[PDB]
């Protein structure tokens, strides 16, 4: 399949080379996979989630996404036009306000209860966990973070929009899981992508357009929006059984872009996200 005119991070991804705007991919699309949006809530009635998506849970009086980076990460996953697994299922797992905030322990709740809504659903190809929030160092944020990916579930987090060694912050200072930072258009670290020995892979994250709240669009940026890339990336491999969830992480790093992102500090892996799609 090929998506003509599709934002730069969808091109990006299936692309040996920067500067292009066709987004090409296998037309399993990651049907049969799923994704759970750890955020702020899907505005599920969105038409680009043409029914995939919906809220499972929420910890606040709304499941509804009052402020629109949940519906941003999930359109990236699997929006018609905007996201990278055009035919996966988007569960919505409401742990942040409308303001964008949550306490780490209604974080934690939220990854535990993914690792256990799993069984609750059917994703025969595999379950992905999205997780584009962060905060400082906590032992207890990681150790959710891994116990989510040692559950079977291919859990990809942000590196964080500190422009700071990564190690400091939740969860993305967990080994286990994949670390994902954040790229410009042009194969630069995104200014505020956070590095580091823990990162695992890049994806592109400056001026990401998708889904907005208001069933509308909008560009933003932060490692926020390149997580959505490399977990749409997983669902779309698992899918096609090119890999699992305990070694998605480590398959995306090994059919990686190697070497093609420019002001990536020493110690930091070389690697943007690419599907390895052969039209």
């Amino acid at each position: 399949a090929a998506q003509t005119n599709a934002p730069w991070g969808l091109a990006r991804i299936s692309s040996t080379s920067p500067g292009t705007s066709t987004y090409y991919y296998d037309e399993s699309a990651g049907q049969g996979s799923c994704v759970y949006v750890i955020d702020t809530g899907i505005e599920a009635s969105h038409p680009e989630f043409e029914g995939r998506a919906q809220m499972v849970k929420t910890y606040y009086y709304s499941s509804r996404d009052g402020n629109g980076h949940g519906t941003h990460c999930a359109g990236t996953v699997g929006s018609r036009t905007y996201g990278v697994a055009k035919k996966t299922q988007l569960f919505g797992v409401k742990v942040l306000d409308d303001n964008g905030s949550g306490q780490y322990s209604t974080i934690i709740a939220g990854m535990d209860f993914v690792a256990s809504d799993k069984n609750n659903r059917n994703c025969p190809k595999g379950v992905v966990a999205s997780l584009s929030l962060g905060g400082g160092y906590s032992s207890s944020v990681n150790s959710a973070a891994a116990r989510l990916q040692s559950s079977g579930v291919m859990v990809a987090v942000a590196a964080g929009n500190n422009n700071a060694d990564a190690r400091n912050y939740s969860p993305a200072s967990e080994p286990s899981v994949c670390t994902v930072g954040a790229s410009d258009r042009y194969d630069r670290r995104s200014s505020f992508s956070n590095y580091g020995s823990v990162l695992d892979i890049f994806g592109p994250g400056t001026s990401i357009l998708s889904t907005w709240i208001g069933g509308s669009t909008r560009s933003i940026s932060g490692t926020s929006m390149a997580t959505p890339h490399v977990a749409g990336l997983a669902a779309y491999l698992m899918t096609l059984g090119k890999t699992t969830a305990a070694s998605a992480c480590r398959y995306i790093a090994d059919t990686a872009n190697k070497g093609d992102l420019s002001n990536i500090p020493f110690g930091t892996v070389n690697l943007l996200a690419y599907n390895n799609y052969q039209a």
